[PDB]
Parts: C-alpha cells; structure tokens; sequence
C-alpha cells in the first residue's frame, strides 16, 4: 500500500514512556520478524487527520479518547474486533470511552480522573461527605487554617461536585450523544452547584482560588485538602507535607463523577497491517509484562487492564484514581464539548461570585452553549467556503466585512445557510449591516428570531 505493509508504525506523545513503548516493540519483532518504529512527533494529534486522510501515517495512534469521535466521523479509525473474552480483561467502562455510532474503535490503555489529595499530619483520616467539610473548616479555623482549597475557576475541577446528583455533559443514548439534551438544567446539578456557592457566601472558600493559589497554599500547609489530578503529586512538597490521596467525597450519599480521560491505541484506517496492529495491541502491549515496560520509563498511572491495574494498585494514590474514574462521567468524544466548556465555564464563575442565581446560570448555559456551536458551524462554514478551510484568526467578533467576505452577492448565500440551520424566517429587513457584522451578530440574530415567533 501507501502505507508500508509489513511494519508498525506508531505514534506516542513524547511526555509517554515511548522508550518502554519500544521495548515491547522489539520483542514484537524477535517474535514476528515485523520491525515495530515508535515516532513521537510534536501536534501529532493535529498531524494524524491530515496525513490519515491521504492514505498516510503511523499504523497506530495513541491519544486521549475524546479525540477519537472526530478521527472516526471523518472515518480515519478502522473499526476494532476485540472478542467479548478480550474485553473482559479490561474494566468494562473503559470501552465506553472507545465507541463511535456503536463501533468500537480503539483499544483502552490508562484511565485519569480528579481524586482528594489530603495533608496526613493537620488531617489524618479525611471526610467522607461533602456535607461534613464546613464543620471540619471550622475547627482548622481556629488553629489558623482552611480544610479545603481548589480551582474554582475551571468547570473540570468543579463539575465532579455538579454531576454527583444528577449533572451530565451530553444525554448518551442510542449509543450516541445528543446535542441537544445537555445535562445542566436539572435538579441534580442546581443541588451540587448550589453547596458550592454556599462554602463560599459561609467563607469556607474564596471564588478566586485558581490552580497556583491552591497548589501553593497545599505545599505550605496552608489548607488541609485539594482536588487535583496524578499530573500535580510530583509537584507536592513533599520535604514539608506528608499526603495521600483518596476517594473523593460523597454528596447527598452519591460519588462525585469527575471526568474520565482514557489514553487510548486507535488503528489507521488506510493501514493494510490492521491485524498486526491487533496482534501487537492484544497480545504484547496489554498485558502485564508489556504495561510494566511502558510504566517502568514514565508511570501510566492506573491501567485499564484489570491484571497489572490490581498490581500497580499497591500504590494507594492510584488505587484512589482508579476508584474515582469508576464512578465518574466518560468525557463524550464529540467535537461540541467545546461547546459545553465555554457555556459550563461561563455558569460556574457567575453562580459563585453572585452575578447569577443558580438556577439562572444552569438554565442559561443550555442556551449559551447552542450558540456556541452554532458559531463553530458558522465559522466553519465561513472558513472552508471562503478561506479554503482554514481559520487564520477567525473569531466569532472578526469583522466579516473588512475580510471582504460578505460580498454584494455572497450576502444571501450566508442568509440562506443561516436559514436552513436555525429554521427561522430572515426578511429583508434584517438583512443589514449590524445583523451581520460579526458570527457573534447572526447569532444573536437567530437567537432573537426563533423566540419572536415562539410565543
Ligand atoms: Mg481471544
């Protein structure tokens, strides 16, 4: 083919244990005669879908999943066919993290979550329950301390709390993700969002604690908990605090659901060596012996195979973050996450500083988040239409008449597109320069319209 048949070329992130990677490949070979070459090349992730698409690229790609659902929809990934006895050897959740219009389409490798990171001297035996923290905050009160500092800023470190009563990202169903049907206008997530903003208005928090403020004020023995991932126990001080890391705590008698981030091995569609590529991800990689190699030149953290996930779990910190990925929330693997982000981002910091109420910063951020994608549609259309498909600096506030792409005639081309993707009606009254000055101006447009007639 185009591809070298014959030969397996993979690509790794270089922040991975590529050497151990290429251990196992070696074996591969002096089993096979096939030559195994792991590459790590920087943006590999935006790499793939170029090359992939004219029939090149590495035989097998690993990358966080949430990627995948794009390189499937453009259908780059060939579809896996791992037996159910297979499967088994994995834990069943890491599969859902790998599906695309019901098609498995990469195999699990690690699993990331959020856990509770906790100082053993100032709090030997940590909460259960959120409910319990104000009552523990005020105790360390007294003797000059917090019991609980995190960022606040960005919804990834909250949502655990939002989600535990009934918050989700995109409704799963028919395995597919609809849309339409984001999982913030309920009363699950009104509940944890509204416990959150309340540890604030009771000062057992502050709404400008960020990443750094919390990391630092942990490392100085400031405060006696944080929330954060395996990526942050390297940068605990650990010649002043003596830590560990746990379940986190429950609300209303439910476990928080953090996001789950699974790095995952997907095979090129345009490789003719797909069932090398099986053979050497079953068989080599995803077995104890192989992980071990992978681990022994850059930890993996905790292991979608359930045989070495039990050996590695000898290290409570992981043992704690495979726990908390089990009861979390699968990021969807859908471009519109984006989408959510900005609405959920947007929600989260108006709730806690007082701006909005949390009912109206919940039921806003449905709305808010329909814009946003309708802006990427737009910005998409706009730019494979008229800028060959690339977005120089395309915002949804750049001037599109400046750009000299609202042309006398193009003009209606958009409004007709506009036109089929809300269902309004646009006359020929608003067609005029403020209306379509910007991607952020027809959107709002659309927005205004669809309610004018909906009532
Ligand atoms: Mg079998």
């Amino acid at each position: 083919g185009k591809i070298e048949e014959g030969k397996l070329v993979i690509w790794i992130n270089g922040d991975k244990g590529y050497n151990g990677l290429a251990e196992v490949g070696k074996k591969f070979e002096k089993d096979t005669g096939i030559k195994v070459t792991v590459e790590h090349p920087d943006k590999l992730e935006e790499k793939f879908p170029q090359v992939a698409a004219t029939g090149d690229g590495p035989d097998i790609i690993f990358w966080a999943h949430d990627r995948f659902g794009g390189y499937a929809q453009s259908g780059l990934l060939a579809e896996i066919t791992p037996d159910k006895a297979f499967q088994d050897k994995l834990y069943p959740f890491t599969w859902d993290a790998v599906r695309y219009n019901g098609k498995l389409i990469a195999y699990p490798i690690a699993v990331e979550a959020l856990s509770l990171i906790y100082n053993k001297d100032l709090l030997p035996n940590p909460p259960k329950t959120w409910e319990e923290i104000p009552a523990l905050d005020k105790e360390l009160k007294a003797k000059g301390k917090s019991a609980l500092m995190f960022n606040l800023q960005e919804p990834y470190f909250t949502w655990p709390l939002i989600a535990a009563d009934g918050g989700y990202a995109f409704k799963y169903e028919n395995g597919k993700y609809d849309i339409k049907d984001v999982g913030v206008d309920n009363a699950g997530a009104k509940a944890g969002l509204t416990f959150l903003v309340d540890l604030i208005k009771n000062k057992h928090m502050n709404a400008d604690t960020d990443y750094s403020i919390a990391e630092a004020a942990f490392n100085k023995g400031e405060t006696a908990m944080t929330i954060n991932g395996p990526w942050a126990w390297s940068n605990i001080d650990t010649s002043k605090v003596n830590y560990g890391v746990t379940v986190l705590p429950t609300f209303k008698g439910q476990p928080s659901k953090p996001f789950v981030g699974v790095l995952s091995a997907g095979i090129n569609a345009a490789s003719p060596n797909k069932e090398l590529a099986k053979e050497f991800l079953e068989n080599y990689l995803l077995t104890d012996e192989g992980l071990e190699a992978v681990n022994k030149d850059k930890p993996l953290g905790a292991v979608a195979l359930k045989s070495y996930e039990e050996e590695l779990a000898k290290d409570p910190r992981i043992a704690a973050t495979m726990e908390n990925a089990q009861k979390g929330e699968i990021m969807p693997n859908i471009p519109q996450m984006s989408a959510f982000w900005y609405a959920v981002r947007t929600a989260v910091i108006n709730a806690a500083s007082g701006r909005q109420t949390v009912d109206e910063a919940l039921k806003d951020a449905q709305t808010n988040a329909a814009a946003h994608m309708l802006e990427s549609k737009l910005i998409q259309h706009i730019a494979t239409q008229y800028l060959d498909g690339d977005h120089d600096g395309l915002n949804a506030q750049t001037p599109l008449f400046e750009l000299n792409v609202v042309d006398s005639a193009s003009i209606f081309d958009l409004v007709d597109f506009l036109r089929q993707e809300s269902h309004v009606a646009i006359g020929m009254h608003e067609i005029h320069p403020a209306n379509f000055a910007s991607v952020q101006a027809m959107v709002a447009l659309v927005q205004r319209l669809q309610a004018q007639v909906a009532a």
